[PDB]
């Protein structure tokens, strides 16, 4: 039995031989990266003489479909980005090839991940955590641009890449799993450590659930480690809880979802709910302070003494990422003013 003329696998992949050349253009080298979507691929253009990676989608209408979205998402976004100055990965061109869509970005090698695995979990520093913040942000300054309003919806290490020249840069990959404000409303969306409250508690959502998600990821940037590692929805909302405390009741009132994690007591109060059964801190009582280690010399005690980590450094920080993690997507910052925080200056 053969699938599309033998150059599909029976799960609807193209099946990748190394060595191939497409189009007598593109040398394909490796697979990169595989997912329900397909596949990414590491390919040397001869005509541009240069690495690409190569995303090949499935011959399957779901996906195709799904894909043709993200590249006018990304096509959009070439539009209002002739200089490729926002720290997004740039589309260079897609196309049709024995029924699989194929687009083509710039070759980067590696994920947040790699780099957070290199210094075996333990962080990168205050110093370079603010570049690669101040980058992210002005990513999500782009996404908001009011013609564009694109959310994400996907951050996490994974989609984040590091640029060749090391410890210069990243750039956000993957719009596969974004949409427009008012274009698309799924409800079991992000990454779960990445994922928003107000996603948790089944509201309405907007870009605010990025920068939710970005704040999360910068305290994992300079600590090694997951700040909201949850195993299921429930706890994930109790790791929330345990650094924030119980979200504010004006929120809780308007939340379908919110009676999967807490209680309303007849005072009117909210309270998380027990099990007949896992054992919490109390709620706010992990300290983000004590997290980032803001008078201890940072996560470990391995930053004592080293210059941009102060605890004045630190405040500035903690300050920001509490701002970043603000239950009230309303309230929330936006990129332009995090853009503005004294941690930048
Ligand atoms: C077990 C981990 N293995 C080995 C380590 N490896 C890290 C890694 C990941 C990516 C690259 N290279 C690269 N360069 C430019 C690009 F634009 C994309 C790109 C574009 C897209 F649109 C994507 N859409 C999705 C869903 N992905 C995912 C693959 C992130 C996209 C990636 N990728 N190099 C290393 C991961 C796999």
């Amino acid at each position: 039995k053969v699938y599309n003329d033998g150059y599909d696998d029976d799960n609807y992949d193209y099946i990748v031989k190394n060595g191939e050349k497409w189009m007598d253009r593109y040398e394909i080298d490796s697979l990169i990266g595989k997912g329900s979507f397909g596949q990414v691929v590491k390919a040397y253009d001869r005509v541009e003489q240069e690495w690409v990676a190569i995303k090949i989608i499935k011959n399957k209408k779901a996906f195709l479909n799904q894909a043709q979205i993200e590249v006018r998402l990304l096509e959009l976004m070439n539009k209002h980005d002739t200089e490729m100055k926002y720290y997004i990965v740039h589309l260079k061109r897609h196309f049709m090839f024995r029924n699989h869509l194929c687009l083509v970005f710039e070759m980067l090698s590696y994920n947040l991940y790699d780099l957070l695995r290199n210094t075996n979990f333990r962080g990168v520093s205050l110093n370079l955590t603010r570049k690669f913040a101040q980058q992210m942000c002005t990513a999500l300054l782009f996404l908001a641009t009011p013609e564009l309003s694109i959310i994400h919806c996907d951050l996490k290490p994974e989609n984040i890449l590091l640029c060749n020249p090391k410890r210069s840069a990243i750039k956000i990959v993957d719009f596969g799993s974004s949409c427009q404000l008012g274009q698309r409303i799924y409800q079991y969306i992000q990454s779960r450590f990445y994922r928003s409250p107000e996603v948790l508690l089944g509201m309405p959502y907007d870009l605010a659930i990025d920068m939710w998600s970005l704040g999360c990821i910068l305290v994992e940037m300079h600590t090694g480690e997951p700040l909201f590692s949850g195993a299921n929805e429930v706890d994930q909302m109790n790791k929330i809880v345990e650094v924030l405390g119980i979200p504010p009741a004006h929120i809780l009132d308007q939340a379908p979802k919110a009676r999967k994690f807490f209680e309303k007591l007849p005072d009117g109060t909210w309270n998380l709910k027990k099990t007949k059964d896992r054992e919490y801190k109390p709620p706010g009582t992990r300290k983000l302070h004590n997290i980032l280690g803001v008078e201890t010399g940072g996560p470990g005690g391995r930053r004592a003494g080293e210059s941009g980590h102060t605890v004045a450094d630190y405040l500035k920080f903690k300050d920001l990422i509490l701002r970043m993690l603000d239950y009230d997507p309303k309230t929330r910052i936006q990129p332009y003013y995090a853009l503005q925080h004294s941690f930048f200056k």
